[PDB]
């Protein structure tokens, strides 16, 4: 039960946009416990042609903020993952809820909503892009925020992806699928 | 048994120039089964003055393409590398062939030879080069396939590492006895 | 047992100017066990004044120098590191020195104070500082050299950190509460 993730290859769960009256990408998130850290995997892969078409200029950003509730669940409405996220025990998803904090962030490491104290709990690096025609690389800009702050009374941990591309004449068409290259990752985790 | 590794310094096991009769680099290979992911760590070591003479150039590419069968085991005839992967039990393999598919890259998502999902499977990052007699600092791109293609019939997965060079005069001299920091990636490992 | 570190959030425990009466940084390190590797976290945090104020330039180079006994007990007299590792058994140490030793950088991967192996133990990569005022991040060089050299007859093992800046006009103020990202890496660990 060391691992929490999407599901290998999982159908559209995003939100690339604050307006899309649904899915529009295919994250794949993959959490696994490693006694102090928590082990990250990230990779996007957009859907919907909108966020195919992003790319075809030279600058774009995209986001998500996943919010999870005091026990670990993800909370659809809030984040940007529509689609809750479930321990390997299969590759179906695992019952018993037997807590999930063990893959939360520490919000004793990772503070919510403080000042005099200014975020410090950001996780930045870079992952890539290759190119459509073309099998080019352009460095994307990531960094995971970690318990951003709580939108709603029910948000007790919250883990954000932030993708920002800010190149010279990115991928010009459309085959574009948007793919981000997999951003290892790792952060206190909390207590129990 | 959590470990597959090439063993602590192990001798001369690549075979890098794709003309040599002889292994001309030591390859350092350590996976890690981790939950639904396996923790990767690499770095290479020249040997032949031939390998070695190649940073006295500004530009260079080495590959290493490896395959396993169904039971993840290495294809030494296939792969540049001509000595097994084997489990630490020791610091010497353990026998019993509970079969290595724990560490062998997930056949779905990362698939093989089809279009419709034109790569998208591949891990891009940077590791880097100390000079010789300076000590200063060179970028050479890394990545990292997974299951490219099977070159044959008995080939169940495979995993290709790329080094590639491109800057402008890099330690041209010869002691430069060629080594890449080591670079820690993480892919989803095969079901069971 | 698996998680040797400084504890979530420490106290001023560092040692960073070779000047320092006291300690002028807040370290937070965390190694963990994890079958022939160790999987490692470090973000570094300035307390004093001076050190504040090192990012008020265009360069700089701080080097947190960490030395271990046969037993893998940090030597707090020969490392800038005052305030032994302690082991997670709550978020407060845990007892029993069957040993740390399974923390501990092989000593055969990566040798000390040698000849015909000069350096080659060096782990390489960037962490990212944010600007105080804007929210830029300036690229930093952190190396980790892995069993240095042993400067006392009664020094094991040692990990190294270096960061470096090297840019064009920091965040001129002080505000800068110099906090490095995180930096995951992993090596591989001593026998047992």
């Amino acid at each position: 039960i060391n691992t929490l993730w999407t599901g290998i290859n999982p159908p559209p769960n995003c939100q690339i946009v604050e307006n899309t009256n649904t899915n529009d990408g295919k994250l794949t998130l993959v959490l696994v416990k490693n006694g102090g850290l928590v082990n990250g995997y990230v990779s996007l892969v957009g859907v919907s042609d909108t966020v195919n078409q992003m790319f075809t200029q030279k600058t774009a950003n995209i986001q998500l903020r996943l919010y999870f509730d005091s026990s670990g669940n993800l909370l659809t409405e809030e984040s940007d993952l529509k689609i809750p996220l479930k321990n390997k025990s299969s590759t179906a998803t695992s019952e018993t809820v037997a807590s999930s904090k063990a893959f939360m962030p520490s919000t004793t490491a990772y503070p919510f909503n403080t000042t005099t104290r200014d975020s410090e709990n950001y996780i930045h690096g870079i992952c890539y892009y290759m190119t459509s025609y073309d099998r080019s690389l352009f460095p994307l800009n990531i960094s995971i925020m970690l318990n951003s702050r709580m939108i709603s009374s029910n948000v007790a941990y919250a883990i954000q992806f932030e993708w920002n591309l800010n190149a010279s004449e990115s991928p010009e068409s459309n085959i574009a699928t948007l793919t981000t290259s997999p951003f290892f990752f790792s952060y206190i985790t909390e207590d129990d």
